[PDB]
């Protein structure tokens, strides 16, 4: 019953395509509304093809259906995953998310304040790093295109919204988890560039003034790269309270809450009259009121589009996705930190108690800033250092806000670790280490198998053999700055650098976290960077002496090498660095005459 909301949006889409438009009373949505359905000509693939590059220089991990736009993927997916309807939660729990929520909003703006992005930051970011135009940055140059911005931004200040509808594109995969690059079924959602920068515009600010920050939040690490990450865990360890627990909600995206909506939605009071009127419209028309085109199989060999709606989801491609996980998910954690605290009872979830309103504001007002400091809080992954240990038990409140834990029984107790090295982050467990020269510094570090699974394939076909070699040169030269304490990885990247030509540039994308940086990324020699990264930018290195060679750079130890997915001690891998040279020079060979340089004496 929401047509009023997604009235405009859905009648574009129908007009537009009116030649083909028809109803579907066979299409599989349940928490979705369906509208229409219009013939739209098959878009992606399935197929992932291998690096030949990384292959040769693999052999012994030969023994080590990832990214689906194919219209049977798009509609998997949404049918698993996307197709849901988090339970909303119950009176008393609300009071507890919105009094959190008013509390953190005030806190996140102590000293920043809310202002609209411009344009020229819009066109700044789509320079650096589509139906009629045929790319992003040839259409913000083009001043018929800002018209198409300009009506649309009336509109959402007449309180009306046309163009802002979602594309469901498919599917890429969250993790690269046993082996090959393979886990998660993580939907991506693309918009109109249009839609972007108006979203841009409103909302921006989250992201380019940097509200998420941990010298403002004190509970994230927005904007902190994955070697900065090793060493916010251990000063949170350095704190006093219990276990460190880190604990995954099973589709976050997906049990977003219309109440976690709203309050987020909270921000727009602490705006002008002038920049709520136009993220006040957009809020409303484009995250609370979502219209969806997803390609379903169809009958003939024929693909189809389908228009759908619903209220309550997070997007997953807003330009402010990890921005808002980032606040509500700090709440949930503040909020169950309360209830391992006595301050919440099981029972209140139904009903709060008469006083126990002001009291949670207290609570906050004094222990809010010494709880938050011992959180990591990146997206919906959270890692919490919380007062003593019964915040394992306090799962009442948590699975009342549907965030309900991963691979883990509704109510069975949380457990937690006792030393901060073995703690999950973003896909990583970081080592602390004592170099040569007796400076000690801390390095993440993730099984091995995952990090060769995702080098040895290419996202789709017509790849060309300079396009896969530039992309096997980033993921060596991504090695050597952050894996660097792999042996295997070292003698690795060393080997596709030793093949690949010196001055090609490297490109391709090595990894999906935000918080890889790309330092790596430059033709720049990596021991460089390396002192750079690890020594001039290292906040936790008080020497500031820097590493002459690659063999003051430390590696792990054999044990925790070998616990972590090393191949040393095997025979297959004994022999695959002998004999190195050999599949040097059969790359060498097939790229042809050019310039190269052997790393494999530095080793
Ligand atoms: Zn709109
Ligand atoms: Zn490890």
């Amino acid at each position: 019953t929401n047509w009023k909301m997604v009235e405009d949006r859905v009648k574009k889409l129908a007009d537009e395509f009116s030649t083909t438009w028809h109803y579907d009373s066979e299409h599989p949505y349940k928490t979705w509304n369906y509208h229409g359905s219009y013939e739209v000509k098959a878009t992606g693939s399935a197929s992932s093809m291998v690096n030949g590059v990384v292959r040769v220089l693999s052999k012994p991990w030969d023994t080590l259906a990832m990214t689906d736009t194919t219209p049977f993927g798009q509609q998997r997916v949404f049918k698993e995953k996307v197709d849901t309807k988090a339970p909303e939660p119950p009176k008393g729990t609300a009071e507890v998310m919105r009094v959190t929520a008013k509390w953190m909003w005030k806190f996140v703006g102590r000293s920043k304040t809310p202002r609209v992005c411009t344009k020229e930051e819009f066109i700044a970011k789509v320079n650096s790093h589509q139906n009629r135009w045929a790319s992003a940055r040839e259409a913000v140059e083009d001043p018929a295109f800002w018209e198409m911005v300009d009506r649309e931004r009336e509109a959402h200040l007449q309180g009306r919204c046309e163009m802002c509808t979602y594309n469901m594109m498919g599917k890429r995969e969250k993790k690269m988890g046993e082996f090959g690059k393979a886990k998660g079924s993580r939907a991506i959602w693309y918009m109109w560039l249009g839609s972007r920068y108006l979203e841009f515009e409103a909302l921006g600010f989250l992201n380019e003034d940097h509200w998420m920050s941990r010298e403002n939040t004190l509970g994230g690490v927005e904007g902190l790269g994955l070697q900065k990450l090793g060493y916010v865990l251990r000063d949170i360890a350095k704190n006093p309270g219990g276990l460190m627990y880190a604990d995954d909600t099973a589709g976050w995206d997906t049990r977003i809450t219309k109440a976690d909506l709203e309050n987020e939605s909270i921000v727009l009071e602490m705006m002008t009259p002038e920049h709520r009127a136009l993220a006040e419209p957009l809020i409303k028309f484009a995250y609370m009121n979502k219209v969806v085109k997803v390609m379903r199989p169809g009958a003939d060999g024929i693909t189809v589009m389908d228009v759908i709606s619903r209220e309550d989801q997070r997007g997953s491609g807003q330009v402010v996705t990890y921005a808002l996980n980032t606040f509500t998910n700090l709440c949930v954690q503040l909020i169950r930190c309360m209830e391992g605290e006595g301050l919440l009872k099981p029972e209140e979830v139904e009903k709060l108690e008469r006083g126990k309103q002001r009291k949670i504001q207290d609570w906050l007002d004094k222990n809010g800033t010494e709880r938050l400091a011992s959180m990591a809080v990146s997206g919906d992954d959270c890692v919490v250092k919380p007062k003593d240990d019964r915040f394992a038990t306090a799962l009442h409140f948590l699975n009342s806000m549907s965030k309900i834990r991963k691979d883990i029984p509704e109510w069975k107790q949380s457990t937690g670790w006792r030393n901060w090295q073995d703690v999950p982050f973003c896909s990583h467990h970081f080592h602390e280490l004592t170099m040569k020269d007796g400076r000690q510094i801390v390095v993440p570090c993730r099984h091995q198998d995952e990090l060769i699974g995702r080098a040895r394939l290419s996202p789709g076909s017509g790849w060309s053999l300079t396009e896969t070699a530039c992309l096997s040169k980033a993921y060596g030269q991504m090695w050597l700055l952050m894996y660097f304490h792999r042996r295997d990885l070292r003698l690795m990247a060393n080997a596709i650098c030793s093949a690949v030509p010196v001055s090609w540039v490297p490109t391709g994308r090595t990894t999906w976290s935000i918080h890889g940086k790309g330092e790596w990324m430059t033709t720049e020699d990596m021991l460089r960077v390396w002192n750079r990264v690890w020594i001039e930018e290292n906040e936790h290195m008080e020497d500031k002496t820097p590493v002459s060679s690659w063999n003051d750079v430390p590696y792990l130890g054999k044990r925790e090498d070998s616990w972590c997915g090393s191949l040393i001690g095997h025979r297959a891998r004994s022999t695959w660095a002998e004999n190195i040279y050999t599949p040097i020079m059969q790359i060498r060979g097939l790229i042809g005459p050019e310039r190269y340089v052997d790393y494999m004496p530095t080793l």
